[PDB]
DNA sequence: CGACGGATCC
DNA sequence: GCTGATGCGC
DNA sequence: GGATCCGTCGGGCGCATCAGC
């Protein structure tokens, strides 16, 4: 069925006005997503931080409109120094973090897979996930990555409350996506995959912005294949999420998914906070 | 990975 | 330099 | 015999490399 995303809540249930909008985005390819128009998309969204996965982009290589954003001056990039062409994530803001730094401590590693930047209030993390493949050919290397993820997440030194947010390659649970039952085998739907979310949520811990405010919520998803028109048919997953530290629900006013921007196999996704 | 063909279930 | 084929990853 | 289950197959898109010219 189709799906409306509820207007924006720019307001805190305590009545306080959101002060910090951070949008995430798997783009499927920076250089293309800017020919298709992503950075326009980008403008009218005017988000205090930008969050991008799936870059498949050098530094070196970025187009020279990411250069003329002046609401999102302090950029940072990662990508894989030996998987040219794939995955790749980058964090853009409008003020500079007070600390930036790239991987999970300890890989194999420039993965180009995730970014942490500290805040004065809160701590971010963005992160493109490994997905298990066709076939299932990696799904022991997610298992194995999840739970170094969990780790990472929990032994951050910071007493900052976490905000983390990006492609996390899983649809947590059936409402999660349009067909859970053929899925159970296929990657992002996997028993194993759906565990290692449930114990990320439990370890570091973490909630699910858009669930804690849209329990019941069936057809939001942020992604959809290019093939068979299953985005024209609402067929898709929920694959990007905004988990946030219990203390920060206060401040919640909203997760959103921007189901009509386009550019990507992926929808983007905005959080209001009100710190 | 959704579409589809074929099996299985009440 | 540019196009199209192929390979890889989804 | 409609509903459900499950296994199989062909395809959208981005980027890298390569071959030809
Ligand atoms: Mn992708």
């Amino acid at each position: 069925a189709l799906y409306e995303d509820p207007p924006d809540q720019k307001t805190s249930p305590s009545g306080k006005p959101a002060t910090l909008k951070i949008c995430s985005w798997n783009v499927d390819g920076l250089r293309a997503w800017i020919k298709k128009k992503g950075l326009d998309w980008v403008k009218e969204e005017a988000p205090d931080i930008l969050c991008l996965q799936e870059t498949k982009c050098s530094e070196n290589k970025l187009p020279a409109e990411l250069q003329e954003l002046p609401g999102l001056s302090h950029q940072y990039w990662s990508a894989p120094s030996d998987k040219e062409g794939y995955s790749g994530v980058g964090l853009l803001s409008r003020q500079a973090p007070l600390k930036v730094s790239y991987g999970i401590g300890d890989e194999e590693d420039q993965e180009g897979r995730v970014i942490v930047a500290e805040f004065d209030s809160f701590v971010l993390v963005t992160a493109y996930v490994p997905a298990a493949g066709r076939g299932l050919v990696r799904l022991e290397y997610r298992q194995r990555w999840d739970e170094a993820f969990r780790k990472f997440l929990k032994g951050l030194a910071s007493r900052k409350p976490l905000v983390l947010c990006g492609d996390l390659n899983v649809a947590h649970e059936e409402i999660d996506l349009r067909n859970p039952k053929g899925n159970k085998k296929n990657a992002g739907f996997t028993p194993q995959e759906r565990q290692g979310f449930g114990e990320l949520l439990q370890a570091v811990p973490l909630a699910d912005s858009f669930r804690h405010l849209y329990p019941n919520t069936p057809y939001a998803y942020t992604f959809w294949t290019y093939m068979m028109n299953a985005r024209s048919k609402n067929v898709g997953w929920r694959l990007d999420y905004f988990l946030l530290s219990h203390s920060l629900l206060p401040a919640l006013c909203d997760s959103k998914i921007r189901s009509k921007a386009l550019g990507s196999d992926h929808c983007p996704i905005t959080l209001y906070l009100a710190l």
